[PDB]
């Protein structure tokens, strides 16, 4: 996953970027979960990946755009 | 993901680390493969990451270990 949130990128366009890449392999809906859960989280900027390493096990991806607008 | 290489812990113990949390999750070959694709490679220590990274894609786990060894 080449995909990173640059430090002024929005959230938002970070996980359209992210989600381009994961259609490019047909990611399962269970594979898809499992790099929201990791990548998505590990990838996003200094910021971001705070605010969503605070959220906990199983916060969903709108709970993650929801901590992470702008 | 929690598990991460530390700077001098062996490749090989890092990757039993990470598989027994792999293992709690009962993933598939198929998300065994995109862990070790991202995290095992993105949660390696300096040394590591960078020469992982140099493998491109389709490295596998044996390629990954021997490349790390020591």
């Amino acid at each position: 996953l080449d995909i990173r949130q640059g430090p002024k990128e929005p959230f938002r366009d970070y996980v359209d970027r992210f989600y381009k890449t994961l259609r490019a392999e047909q990611a399962s809906q269970e594979v898809k979960n499992w790099m929201t859960e990791t990548l998505l989280v590990q990838n996003a900027n200094p910021d971001c990946k705070t605010i969503l390493k605070a959220l906990g096990p199983g916060a969903t991806l709108e709970e993650m755009m929801t901590a992470c607008q702008g």
